[PDB]
Order: structure tokens, then sequence, then C-alpha cells
């Protein structure tokens, strides 16, 4: 584990991360997709062999020796708010189990269900709080990746508030 486990946020493409493994914001069918998923497919295409997994789960596939944890958040256009909330929390709990199993000291993670699976709603606080609930008990350094300047500031404020 990291000597003093931390959370950090960076506003850049997760495909350029400086961590020991990456979490993909995957679709259930293991398709190239859009947004984070498409960037992950371009950088680590080998990790999409048998990466299909149900909503609310995570499945890791190696690209060489680099782990890609495919985490499937719910698409809020299809799920009710109640059921989608439960599946989003579940996907993050599965990411925490995979990060622990892998023994990594750091992990790059996006905010699940905040892009095209958001159902047109701002889910920064919802998704980030489920990320914290799952990852707080792990000892890996977590680096959250985002692309919006206002989201970077809000994620950074939420991290600093708890220290
Ligand atoms: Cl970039
Ligand atoms: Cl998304
Ligand atoms: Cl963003």
């Amino acid at each position: 584990g990291a000597m003093a486990p931390s959370y950090r946020v960076k506003r850049m493409d997760i495909a350029k991360n400086d961590e020991e493994c990456v979490v993909n914001a995957a679709n259930p069918r293991g398709l190239p997709g859009d947004g984070v998923c498409k960037a992950v497919y371009k950088k680590w295409p080998e990790s999409f062999k048998n990466s299909a997994t149900p909503v609310g789960t995570a499945k890791t596939v190696m690209c060489g020796t680099y782990p890609v944890i495919h985490a499937v958040g719910p698409n809020f256009s299809n799920y009710t708010e109640s059921e989608g909330d439960r599946e989003l929390a579940a996907a993050y709990r599965e990411v925490a189990k995979e990060v622990t199993r892998l023994g990594v000291n750091s992990v790059a993670i996006p905010l699940l269900s905040t892009g095209v699976y958001s159902g047109g709603k701002d889910r920064l606080t919802q998704s980030l709080n489920h990320l914290f609930t799952a990852m707080d008990s792990t000892d890996a350094d977590v680096v959250i990746y985002c692309r919006d300047k206002e989201w970077e500031k809000k994620i950074s404020e939420a991290i600093q508030m708890r220290t």
C-alpha cells in the first residue's frame, strides 16, 4: 500500500495516467464505446478481450502486465434513480475489491455514470461520494481524472474538505 494513502484530482485524459492501473468507465458488452471508454480502447485495446460484464460489476483484464479494471456503472436513461443509485454504489465496491486483489499502490479512476450514462443530470457529488465510500478503506493512492475545469475545482474542494 501507499505510505500515506491519498486522493488527488487531475484534469486530463486518463489514457495518459501515471498510476499502476486504470479503471475504465465501461459498457456491459465490452464495446469500444465513447468518452473515457473510447480513450481506454485506443490506449489498451488488448484489455477488451472478454471484458463484457454486468451493470454494477468490475472485471479486470491485463494489457501486457498493466491492469485495466472495467467498471460498469448504470445508464440512468434506463434505470430509475433508486435502482441506478444502488448499481453505481455496487460498481465502486467491486473496483475497491479489484484494486485490493491486484496489490497496486496507486489507481487512476474516472467518475462513473457522469458522462453519457448520467441521464442528462449532474452526478458529480453522487458519483464521487460512492467512490469515497468504496475506496476509503483501501490503502492505494487514488487519482481521479476529469475533463471539465469547474468539475476539477469541485472534486478538489471535496477532497480537501475531508483532510
Ligand atoms: Cl490531455
Ligand atoms: Cl458515463
Ligand atoms: Cl468531467
